[PDB]
């Protein structure tokens, strides 16, 4: 998580260091990052301090509509 960027270091030959565990994270900037440490990577390129919005891929994969609308019936 961003807490890992609180004290990390990247070089032209070292680059960024991340764990081998693959875990999809959601970005507070509306973007998703495959691996969690891979998210901080987007922070070094954009330099916007993007953190994780929620564990797992963002909710973008979910339908754009709301399940509450399904509650009520529809003419068609």
């Amino acid at each position: 998580d961003s807490e890992m960027c609180k004290d990390y270091r990247v070089l032209p030959r070292i680059g960024y260091l991340c764990p081998k565990d693959l875990k999809p994270v959601c970005g507070d900037d509306g973007q998703t990052y495959n691996n969690p440490c891979m998210l901080c990577h987007e922070n070094l390129i954009r330099q916007t301090n993007t953190h994780i919005r929620s564990t797992g891929k963002c909710e973008e994969s979910s339908t754009p509509g709301t399940t509450a609308a399904s509650m009520p019936p529809s003419d068609e």
